[PDB]
């Protein structure tokens, strides 16, 4: 019993990088203590995610996540179930290139 | 004037190597310059995420191509979303590859 989520959304036009890094804080909490795993890809204005865990944990965020307001057009969530994790040890690893940094600090 | 975007996401063979990836890479690179595609491509513990944008034809008939690769497989897609500016605009195939996920598929 191990589920996976994966959706595509397009950044607030005003995302600033403050809002990224509390995106991964509040994630790095939640995920850690709710038992979820994955990853987060943000560049220019791009989201993508993969949620794996328990199917009422990602539920749980998923709802949480597409009332959220640094994004929209939160775009067909793929609900996969999985044998394994794929992202084991990482309750939310951040993947932000040097330039994305950079934009958002301007 | 007349741009689309196309986003899914897949799931790498089991047995993909960093060859492979940069072999990806490098096709994609020579193939979307001349064909007016840009977008990004993330990489990481099996999973692939892309963002194509292009003029509807190029995005449609290169993904037909993307869903044949026996590189990857479980591609699920987003339907043709309209979009008013480019977004990785001189990015021909921007790649998304920690250096953990290099040291993984580097590996045997
Ligand atoms: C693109 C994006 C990805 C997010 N991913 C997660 C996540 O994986 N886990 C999580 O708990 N919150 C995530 N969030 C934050 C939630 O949407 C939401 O802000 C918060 O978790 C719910 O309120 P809270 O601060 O009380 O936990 C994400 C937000 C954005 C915009
Ligand atoms: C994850 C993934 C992403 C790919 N992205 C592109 C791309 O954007 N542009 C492209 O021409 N080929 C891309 N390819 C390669 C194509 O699937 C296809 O194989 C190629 O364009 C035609 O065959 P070839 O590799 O022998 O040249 C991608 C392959 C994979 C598995």
């Amino acid at each position: 019993d191990l589920v996976s989520c994966s959706y595509r959304s397009l950044a607030a036009p005003d995302l600033t990088l403050r809002d990224l890094l509390d995106i991964v804080e509040t994630s790095q909490a939640h995920n850690a203590r709710a038992q979820l795993t994955g990853a987060l890809f943000y560049s220019q204005g791009v989201f993508f995610q993969w949620l794996e865990g328990r199917p009422a944990a990602v539920a749980e965020v998923m709802t949480h996540i597409q009332r959220d307001r640094r994004h929209s057009n939160v775009e067909i969530l793929a609900e996969e179930p999985i044998a394994k994790r794929r992202f084991a040890g990482w309750h939310m690893q951040l993947s932000c290139s040097e330039a994305d940094m950079r934009s958002l600090g301007l």
